[PDB]
């Protein structure tokens, strides 16, 4: 036997022999640290419970595998290895996926007071990650801080691939569905280096209603020619919210939420301010690029059914 099981609170994960003393570390299926004596370092590993228990998961799963494989960049997840326990395709139930152990979750680097130099070097390491999706013709769409690790050393890696739950990070042509560019990202990356400065969910929501709601109010309603590219259906919606004039960027992130001890970090708030409200615009067409985002001061300072899924699945996991 090749393997051994152990429980780490009703999810048995049966695990290689070569990872050793499993503890859990996250669940947003579920996800462990582990000692793995061949590599002698330490590793996460997330167990995929029946991955093809419908067309959402299988789907999903399945994409991710293949990509995380063919994907190499190091703001991107990469496995060290994938396994399967059960031996044929009939038993054929779990997929575990090993990567180089990270220590925190973006939530919990949000909470933190950070400086200009960490938070920089942080948003920086998002857009060359995004940016190198967009270049394999991976737009992502759903980034968010749970779905993105960080090591002590401040080194960043994208969990997942996107879409082909939290919402708040979605851009405005993803809340309304309108079709979407490369910096349909951008947007989310603005909504994070917000919640940054602000500590509170920029814009929160039971649902989309909600948060529209809440973009409209601390933006203010969108221009015209915005409204002419969406379908009639929702430009009808959109037009009949009551309008908002939509508050400017310093009264968003005053001067107070930023370190004022030196001319240094004064000048790193001008320029942080400014960044902030050229991803978190409405209408794609006026909100920055990655690449020009990438320019910014800012920034620049760091330059089909069950049973075949399951099949389907199997085949990547035995390659
Ligand atoms: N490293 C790491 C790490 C997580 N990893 C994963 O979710 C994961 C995703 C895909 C493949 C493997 C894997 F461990 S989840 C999580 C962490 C670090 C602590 C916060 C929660």
């Amino acid at each position: 036997n090749q393997f051994y099981s152990v429980e780490v609170g009703d999810s048995t994960f049966t695990v290689l022999k070569r990872y050793q003393n499993l503890k859990p570390i996250g669940s947003g299926g579920i996800v462990c640290a582990a000692y793995d004596a061949v590599l002698d370092r330490n590793v996460a590993i997330k167990k995929l419970s029946r991955p093809f228990q419908n067309q959402t998961h299988a789907k999903r799963a399945y994409r991710e595998l293949v990509l995380m494989k063919c994907v190499n960049h190091k703001n991107i997840i990469s496995l060290l290895n994938v396994f399967t326990p059960q031996k044929t395709l009939e038993e054929f139930q779990d997929v575990y996926l090993v990567m180089e152990l990270m220590d925190a979750n973006l939530c919990q680097v949000i909470q933190m007071e950070l400086d200009h130099e960490r938070m920089s070097y942080l948003l920086y390491q998002m857009l060359c990650g995004i940016k190198h999706l967009h270049s394999a013709g991976i737009i992502h769409r759903d980034l968010k801080p749970s779905n993105i690790v960080v090591k002590s050393d401040c080194t960043l890696k994208i969990l997942d691939f996107g879409l082909a739950v939290t919402r708040y990070y979605r851009a405005p042509e993803v809340i309304l569905g309108m079709g979407y560019k490369e910096n349909v990202d951008i947007w989310s990356v603005g909504c994070i280096m917000g919640e940054m400065v602000r500590h509170k969910i920029l814009f929160p929501g039971r649902d989309y209603i909600d948060q529209w709601n809440k973009v409209i109010e601390q933006l203010g309603t969108p221009c015209p020619e915005f409204m002419k590219k969406l379908q009639p259906t929702v430009r009808n919606y959109v037009e009949n919210r009551p309008k908002y004039a939509g508050l400017t960027f310093p009264k968003l992130f005053p001067d107070s939420l930023f370190p004022a001890d030196s001319e240094h970090n004064k000048l790193k708030a001008s320029q942080a301010r400014d960044l902030l409200s050229k991803m978190l615009v409405i209408d794609p067409a006026k909100r920055i690029s990655v690449d020009d985002a990438l320019q910014h001061p800012y920034i620049n300072v760091w330059y089909h059914t069950i049973e075949e899924w399951k099949e389907l699945i199997y085949k990547e996991v035995m390659n």
